[PDB]
């Protein structure tokens, strides 16, 4: 498809992110040659979203829900389900597929 | 001091930028870890600009004049002479040193 998780380590499996919750990652996010394009983690200011609502890319809003709480996996993200033909300039060229490591520390109140 | 330059192939030798110059370039930039942020270079899109006036980081408006037509060197900047505390949010953190591959195809109207 447009996003694929591999798991990396597993998270709890029942709690589960459902649409409109308001999810809290950390991630770092590469391009397929290996370039790092953005990274909570570095920053230490973990990343808080609306999920299912569209304010984020796509593979995000798709692909986070199936991670339970605490789960560590990477996100494969397709152009199409990115930053499209587009792009992001200088960060992200056109057509980027995208590789995320995501962790899921909370559902909404959760942690 | 704050850029560093390093000649990797020679230009003419003759013709160098002098400020207030038109300069045509290809370049491509990179963190110290190797990740790639920005670069004319892959886009084949060779990048234009102005020389001594600002309208790049201060990294350049310095390294660039030191070359000549043709030169291939490579730019050392501090985060001083670069993006400095702020950086350049997604791909350029903040205090970032930056490594451009620099390529002097124009002077004005010299190639």
């Amino acid at each position: 498809m447009g996003v694929t998780k591999e798991l990396k380590s597993p998270g709890n499996g029942v709690d589960f992110p459902k649409k409109g919750d308001f999810v809290t990652i950390h991630y770092t996010g590469r391009l397929t040659d290996g370039s790092k394009f953005d990274s909570s983690v570095d920053r230490n200011e973990p990343f808080q979203t609306q999920i299912g609502t569209g304010r984020v890319i796509k593979g995000w809003d798709e692909g986070v829900p199936q991670m339970s709480l605490g789960e560590k996996a990477v996100l494969t993200i397709t152009p199409d389900y990115g930053y499209g033909a587009r792009g992001f300039p200088p960060c992200i060229p056109g057509n980027s597929t995208l590789i995320f490591e995501v962790e899921l520390l909370g559902i909404n109140n959760k942690r």
